[PDB]
């Protein structure tokens, strides 16, 4: 048996930020749509549409992009509702970007984040998507089986 979801969590509001210059807006959109679909059919409640469309940014502006997009997306929500997930597309080799991203999301924004490498965005295999869905589920409070 492969791992599966026991309890699916809920992602009603999410956004995507892209840091890869190899990824156009539409590919970020398509990738997120496939991931959202996998999360759903695996047992999550998962909004097929993001709060805002994907934005592309330079790694050098990680702090400003995250804080700005967080603000803009949150302000679009019904009062008191919050962003459940940030999906980040990252270059395969990204140096300090991953750690900067995680520090900002964990300790300043308080937002769950899921990083996805460019190599997987181009491939977009079902097995990858299923694995990432499992990771997202745990992060938002769901529960998965053990092997
Ligand atoms: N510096 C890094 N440390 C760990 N994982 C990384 C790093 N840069 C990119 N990744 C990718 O981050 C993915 C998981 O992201 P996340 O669950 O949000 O921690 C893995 O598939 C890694 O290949």
């Amino acid at each position: 048996s492969n791992k599966k979801m026991i309890n699916g969590g809920t992602v009603n509001n999410w956004i995507c930020i892209n840091f890869s210059r190899q990824v156009q807006d539409n590919l970020a959109r398509t990738f997120c749509q496939e991931l959202a679909q996998m999360c759903y059919v695996s047992g999550m409640a998962f909004n097929p549409e993001p709060v805002l469309p994907p934005v592309s940014a330079r790694p050098e502006q990680v702090e400003k992009v995250l804080k700005t997009r967080y603000h803009d997306a949150t302000s679009k929500l019904s009062q008191g509702k919050e962003i459940d997930l940030l999906i980040v597309i990252l270059p395969d080799n990204n140096g300090s970007l991953y750690g900067d991203l995680k520090r900002i999301c964990e300790t300043e924004l308080g937002i769950v984040s899921q990083c996805c490498l460019t190599k997987h965005v181009f491939k977009m295999s079902k097995q990858y998507m299923a694995n990432v869905a499992l990771k997202i589920n745990v992060k938002v409070g769901g529960r998965n089986t053990v092997l």
